[PDB]
């Protein structure tokens, strides 16, 4: 579907993509070759529902926390750099596009938030959060405020609820426990707590987003707002005395930027991947290439070396990179999507006041939990019923949970396959699985019965019920390979089709009350 002999990329709306497109006009100047660079609104919402169906861009440009998730679905083909071209990219960056041991994207530059501050107001920016009620109240005296910034989207907000021990996935001995979220802790609370009390105190507004902080900043009515170096080149034509400076602290702890690498990837789905390949490391990773995208928005801390030496000599880069070493390079891990979802309604809910901090963080745990928890049951379930033994692995973070879940599924989903054999038989022989091909057609057709339907707990039994009888069927014919991947295709179709409904039942914990 998509056409030979072209390359159509996109690129964020906030990105130098007038630069990109200098870049892609060097590259037809070569090869006849026209490259047009897009940025759709929801690129990165858009570009797994259009690759999914063999369309969308060549090549999508994202920070990498979203490519674990595209990779997963089999929408990034594999990148294969040779060693010299390898070694002209820091390490780092490199290790932020690895996925179950392949480079699925080319890092381009890493880009973590700073505190940007007017020093024609601010001589000298706060150190700390705490002191910002202050400031605010010393500024409204002559008519301006002390701090504007995005209050839409979290990655704006999550270095504030980080700061005192806030955390997506925790990371320790160099490895992610994903069964332990940190979203609704004492630190997270502490952090969300403090910038609901600059909304109550009027020192910030909540329908605040980019636009309304960045109109704001420019202007000189705040002397601060927190940004990426793509802000940058906006503040150098409104003439703003400003400074980049590390993030102020909370609680005495830095706060902590979830730090992004922006890369390229190529879509699995293109019959132009030689010319991407040769676009992205001879065109654009170069010094000249990188210098058009920065000159029309700063990149932040390139990914190549050679150019890096050059803009590490700038302050502002100094200050990027500082604040990125107090936080933490982001997880690409596939359920990032879900975290960043909750996070995001959460943030909107608790300062608007339709949710409190606590039901806020608490939802937000629940819908960032919820793929490992519905895999742990799910998994569980097809496999024991499978081979008529159960995991002897312990069940883990929230282990009652899931434990008093599948005792559940046990007896529902039984009564389902006994009463529903004769058609659940007539399926599974019209289905005739033979292979991890029949399996994958299998979970096509699913995925459209299931969601179309109406949302509640007896139809996700029966979903997953269907599942443990093709288990079964799967282990008689010597495909116990086939298993896992079924109970996470089941999975991914409930937690992602059914994601609002999961959440407002207070997940398994509500299938558990609603079968007691
Ligand atoms: C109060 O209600 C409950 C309380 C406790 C427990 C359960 C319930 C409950 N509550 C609600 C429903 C049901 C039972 O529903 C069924 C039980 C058995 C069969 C059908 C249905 C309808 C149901 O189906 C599904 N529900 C949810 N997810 C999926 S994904 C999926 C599915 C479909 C195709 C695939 F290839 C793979 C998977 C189906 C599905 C839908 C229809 C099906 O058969 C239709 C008849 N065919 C069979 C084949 N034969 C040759 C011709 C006649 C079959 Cl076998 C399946 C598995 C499906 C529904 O849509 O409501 N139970
Ligand atoms: O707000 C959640 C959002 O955060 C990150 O997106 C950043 C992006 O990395 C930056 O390059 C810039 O465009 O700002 C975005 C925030 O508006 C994550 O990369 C993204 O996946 C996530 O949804």
């Amino acid at each position: 579907k998509i056409e030979e002999g072209k390359l159509v990329i996109w690129i964020n709306g906030d990105k130098g993509y007038n630069g990109l497109a200098e870049v892609g006009k060097k590259f037809e100047k070569d090869t006849g070759i026209k490259v047009t660079v897009e940025h759709p609104d929801k690129l990165e919402e858009k570009f797994p529902q259009v690759a999914a169906t063999g369309d969308g861009p060549d090549i999508i440009f994202w920070a990498h926390d979203r490519f674990g998730g595209y990779a997963q679905s089999g929408l990034l083909a594999e990148i294969t750099p040779d060693k010299a071209f390898q070694d002209k990219l820091y390490p780092f960056t490199w290790d932020a596009v690895r996925y179950n041991g392949k480079l699925i994207a080319y890092p381009i530059a890493v880009e973590a938030l700073s505190l940007i501050y007017n020093k024609d107001l601010l001589p000298n920016p706060p150190k700390t959060w705490e002191e910002i009620p202050a400031l605010d109240k010393e500024l409204k005296a002559k008519g301006k405020s002390a701090l504007m910034f995005n209050l839409q989207e979290p990655y704006f907000t999550w270095p504030l609820i980080a700061a005192d021990g806030g955390y997506a996935f925790k990371y320790e001995n160099g490895k992610y426990d994903i069964k332990d979220v940190g979203v609704d802790n004492a630190g997270a609370k502490a952090g969300l707590t403090f910038l609901v009390d600059l909304i109550k105190n009027k020192h910030m507004n909540a329908d605040t987003d980019y636009s309304i902080a960045e109109a704001a900043f420019n202007k000189g009515e705040t002397a601060m707002t927190i940004n990426g170096p793509w802000a940058w080149s906006n503040i150098d034509t409104s003439k703003v005395n400003y400074g980049v400076t590390v993030l102020p602290t909370f609680k005495g702890q830095p706060s902590k930027p979830f730090v992004g690498v922006l890369s390229a990837g190529i879509n699995a789905a293109s019959p132009n991947k030689e010319l991407a390949k040769e676009f992205l490391e001879n065109y654009l990773l170069t010094d000249e290439g990188l210098e058009a995208v920065n000159k029309d928005k700063p990149l932040g801390a390139v990914a190549l070396k050679s150019y890096e030496e050059e803009l590490a000599k700038d302050p502002r880069i100094a200050a990027t990179m500082e604040n990125a070493q107090k936080g933490e390079i982001m997880p690409n891990i596939p359920q990032m999507s879900a975290f960043w979802y909750a996070v995001r309604t959460a943030v909107i809910n608790a300062a608007s006041g339709r949710q409190t901090v606590d039901e806020a963080l608490k939802d937000a745990q629940t819908g960032s939990e919820l793929y490992r928890q519905s895999l742990e049951i799910i998994s569980r379930y097809l496999r024991e019923q499978a081979t008529g033994a159960a995991d002897t692995a312990p069940m883990g973070a929230s282990g009652a949970t899931s434990r008093k879940a599948l005792e559940t599924l046990r007896r529902v989903g039984d009564g389902v396959q006994r009463n529903h054999e004769t058609a659940f038989q007539g399926m599974l022989r019209k289905l005739d699985i033979k292979n991890e091909d029949d399996v994958k057609s299998l979970s096509r057709v699913m995925i459209h019965v299931f969601s179309d339907g109406v949302t509640n707990w007896g139809r996700i039994v029966t979903l997953i019920s269907f599942g443990a009888f093709v288990a079964k069927h799967l282990k008689t014919i010597n495909q116990e390979s086939c298993i896992e991947p079924l109970a996470e295709s089941i999975t991914d179709v409930l937690v992602r089709t059914k994601r609002d409904w999961l959440v407002k039942q207070r997940g398994w914990d509500g299938f558990v009350e609603f079968f007691h």
